[PDB]
C-alpha cells in the first residue's frame, strides 16, 4: 500500500503532497534533490526550521521518477528564510542543494534588488 502507479489518495490536505501556501515570502522552491526523495522526505528535511504548511516533490510523467526539484511553504516568512539560510548550499552525496523564494510578477517594485 502507501502509494499508487496511476494516482494517489486525498491525503494531500496535510503538508506532504500538498499545493497550498502561507503568507507572501513564506514560499520556497528547492532544487538538486536526490532521485529517491519524495514529498515526506522533503517535509522531514524542512520541519527543523519551523511550522511547514506544505511540502511537495514534482514527478516526471514518462518515468514516474522525481524531477530533482520541489516546493515548501511555512506559516511565517521567518521560518522560511531560516530554511533558505540553512539548506541553500547543503551537500547531499556528491552535489549541493539550492533553495530560493517563489518567483512571480511585481508592480510596487522593479525587481528583487539583489542576486
Amino acid at each position: 500500500g502507501s502509494s499508487g502507479s496511476s494516482g494517489l489518495t486525498q491525503q494531500s490536505i496535510g503538508a506532504a503532497g500538498s499545493q497550498k501556501e502561507g503568507p507572501e515570502g513564506a514560499n520556497l522552491f528547492i532544487y538538486h534533490l536526490p532521485q529517491e526523495f519524495g514529498d515526506q522526505d522533503l517535509l522531514q528535511m524542512f520541519m527543523p526550521f519551523g511550522n511547514v504548511v506544505s511540502a511537495k516533490v514534482f514527478i516526471d510523467k514518462q518515468t514516474n521518477l522525481s524531477k530533482c526539484f520541489g516546493f515548501v511553504s511555512y506559516d511565517n516568512p521567518v521560518s522560511a528564510q531560516a530554511a533558505i539560510q540553512s539548506m541553500n548550499g547543503f551537500q547531499i552525496g556528491m552535489k549541493r542543494l539550492k533553495v530560493q523564494l517563489k518567483r512571480s510578477k511585481n508592480d510596487s517594485k522593479s525587481g528583487p534588488s539583489s542576486g
